[PDB]
């Protein structure tokens, strides 16, 4: 099965072109809203860059929790910011990873993860 | 009693204090290691009436919450100030259907004839 990809958020064109090798990447204000939840619903995995705080990632992060969408989250710590205790303790290993990385790693790390 | 929970990223603290000194005289507020966390947050969100959270700076826990809350079918407040110089993610401001998920902008100073209007309906 060729999976549908979801990605929020040049370090995101990086992610973005290697995610490309593993699936298509579907990525008013209420015209926004209503295509951002329709590309959501569609997706097998959400794939979110979380060092920088956003209320529009976490909405679709909550969204996607609650459709069952398999998520990982990517955060840098060299960034000096510490993530969110509720996006890292929404992570149950499995179906919600949290991995925290370097910037020079993002293609091994994807590759590791498809 | 009815069930408030209020939300906010974490000056701020002071006007947060305002809001839920408000929001105390119509119920309850339930918000008053991370995994921990993040269950507790959830057994409040799933319990709660009216979900109340403060837009204004960018968070990813508030917008976790409001995303869950959504999905949850809960009745649901943004309060955004339009004069702290930002502008608000088209996310929260397209999730709102001006019945069930509103998006209200405001002043520092009628914080509480705004919470006093929403809650006289
Ligand atoms: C390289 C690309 C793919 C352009 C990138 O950097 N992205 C990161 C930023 N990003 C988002 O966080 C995002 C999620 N949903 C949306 C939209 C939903 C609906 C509409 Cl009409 C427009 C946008 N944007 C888009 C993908
Ligand atoms: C004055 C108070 C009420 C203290 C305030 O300023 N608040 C606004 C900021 N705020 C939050 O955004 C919030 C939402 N859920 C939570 C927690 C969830 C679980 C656990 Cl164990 C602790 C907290 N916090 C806390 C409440």
């Amino acid at each position: 099965m060729r999976p549908a990809l979801y990605f929020c958020g040049t370090l995101y064109e990086r992610i973005v072109s290697r995610l490309r090798r593993f699936g298509t990447v579907l990525t008013g204000d209420r015209l926004i809203h209503e295509q951002d939840l329709e590309w959501l619903q569609q997706a097998d995995v959400v794939v979110a860059e979380v060092t920088q705080p956003s209320l529009g990632v976490g909405y679709e992060l909550g969204r996607a929790v609650a459709f069952n969408k398999r998520i990982l989250c990517l955060f840098r710590p060299q960034s000096g910011r510490v993530l969110s205790a509720m996006i890292r303790g929404a992570a149950d290993g499995s179906r919600f990873q949290v991995w925290d990385y370097e910037e020079g790693e993002v293609e091994a790390l994807l590759d590791r993860y498809f």
